[PDB]
């Protein structure tokens, strides 16, 4: 293993980031292999760069238009010569914001493989990361009957006019 | 790449689901290389099988005790003959309950490699699922104002006594 195998390994995550900010699906998609596995916070499965690409320029588009996407390395390590696992810090600002969303959140995975055309990314879990205390509100909130829990949705709705 | 294979790859799921109900720490860290990286929910780091066992020993004697774990398999997919991705879907009861908690809805991405003691989990990102009804909800809450947050979280804290 090089330097050189780290830091491509690392770009990846650049790559993602700046294609998000400039809205482009395909640069997005670019270090995915064609047969790559992209898991999407919600469960939405996207097989291969192409899918990858198509999603993302229709979010871009529609969904997550106008966010801005910011992150860092949390981890790389190498399994073998072949083989790395990166997880990454990646925050979100939402259109019209200035700071980052904590319901935006996430510690991607990604699985890196080095084939016969060298480094791509394989696999990605995009998850939410939640805090203890967000944990134990939703935990709160779930344990509350659909009345309770319709005057809670009720309440944040009212404050959001408001 | 044999039946065999793939058989054992997805019973490492069974192993750690029934480990989890008996209070198995050891059990729930059996699958994992000495170099595994486990990464839970809210972003904590456990490097190895020891680790892995240690930290959930602890846990299913305090802060997860008397849960129950089900799940299943949502996909496998052999990279190559030593290596797989196997997605899974874990929901949890929460003692003295009947029912699974949404709260703790999890889709944990599963590396497995194939090495020279044969099939291993080497990395295991565990987080939660979000539904797009629940981010919604989130983003709603985290635009609101601190003091607007607090009115949600005191009806939520008002609510469960009651
Ligand atoms: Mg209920
Ligand atoms: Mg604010």
């Amino acid at each position: 293993t090089t330097t050189a195998d780290e830091s491509a390994i690392r770009a990846f995550h650049r790559q993602m980031i700046d294609a998000w900010n400039r809205g482009s699906g395909e640069g997005f998609a670019a270090p995915f292999s064609e047969t790559a596995d992209f898991i999407t916070f919600e469960g939405t499965h996207l097989k291969g760069r192409k899918e990858i690409a198509a999603f993302h320029q229709q979010a871009f588009d529609t969904v997550v238009k106008g966010t801005r996407l910011e992150g860092e390395v949390d981890f790389v390590r190498f399994v073998n010569s072949q083989l790395a696992l990166m997880l990454v810090v990646i925050r979100v600002i939402l259109p019209g914001q200035t700071e980052t969303s904590a319901s935006r959140d996430s510690l991607p995975l990604y699985v890196v493989t080095k084939g016969d055309e060298g480094w791509q990314i394989e696999g990605l879990l995009n998850t939410r990361k939640l805090t203890l205390e967000r944990q134990f509100f939703l935990d709160d909130f779930d344990s509350l009957s659909a009345e309770a829990q319709r005057q809670v949705t009720d309440l944040v709705a009212s404050l959001k006019q408001s």
